[PDB]
């Protein structure tokens, strides 16, 4: 609680739930942030058509496969990937954790069939396509996101991102990752991928929004987003992650 408390107000936002232990060197901690989140999810998410964009990465697929039942007779919540074009393999892109949020949860959802790395080509015409639009007008009226926060430079080499883009990030000395975009210690905005879903901009309106991020190794990334993220974000995050933050 005092540890929730002092990291609440460290960054200004509405909640933070710190879990024993560390996610860098305990597999049970993911399993419980699926915990976690599902609590946080039935407590917040009200009934009718609720629609959760989310982000994926190994924070995520954990995550997703240790939720439990949302669905009820009154409550219908619709997984769908928050950005696609991300770059990462199909075990953590986001498609499949929206897949498997949907199944542990009871839910359904819908799939961006954008590939996760693609060209001017492919992108061209899958903006014209009535399936594709459908699902790019859900993602923007979802009133829920849940995402990670990635460390910079691991991302852009697990994404596979270009030379020039690895070598512009290094020396814009980019910190933290989220929904495509990159921070450095500042909080700046130092690069950002082309967009295919979310604006961060509209973060800000969305009612609901939560941040999963645990773990000593991430507390500079977690320190560089959280700086300029929503006031209403909800962090889970664990006690190796709070207690290097707030030393």
């Amino acid at each position: 609680h005092q540890i929730e408390k002092e990291m609440t107000q460290y960054f200004g936002i509405q909640r933070c739930i710190v879990v024993a232990g560390d996610s860098d060197i305990q597999k049970k901690v993911l399993s419980d942030f699926g915990d976690v989140l599902t609590n946080t999810l039935n407590l917040l998410l009200p009934n009718g058509e609720n629609t959760i964009a989310v982000m994926g990465g190994t924070t995520m697929a954990m995550v997703a496969e240790n939720m439990g039942s949302l669905e009820t007779e009154k409550r219908h919540n619709l997984f769908v990937p928050a950005r696609g074009g991300i770059g990462e393999a199909v075990s953590v892109q986001a498609n499949s954790i929206s897949a498997v949020m949907a199944n542990k949860t009871g839910g359904n959802y819908r799939a961006l069939y954008v590939p996760e790395q693609l060209s001017r080509e492919t992108y061209n015409s899958l903006l014209q396509e009535p399936s594709i639009q459908e699902v790019l007008t859900l993602i923007s009226h979802a009133n829920c996101v849940v995402h990670s926060i990635g460390r910079a430079l691991h991302m852009a080499a697990r994404r596979k991102m270009s030379d020039d883009e690895m070598v512009m990030l290094k020396q814009k000395n980019a910190v933290a990752e989220s929904f495509g975009y990159f921070f450095d210690e500042e909080g700046k905005v130092v690069y950002k991928i082309p967009r295919i879903g979310l604006q961060l901009k509209n973060l800000q309106e969305i009612p609901y929004v939560v941040a999963i991020a645990g773990g000593k190794t991430k507390a500079k990334a977690i320190r560089a987003y959280m700086k300029n993220a929503p006031k209403q974000t909800w962090l889970i995050t664990d006690e190796a992650a709070a207690n290097e933050i707030l030393k």
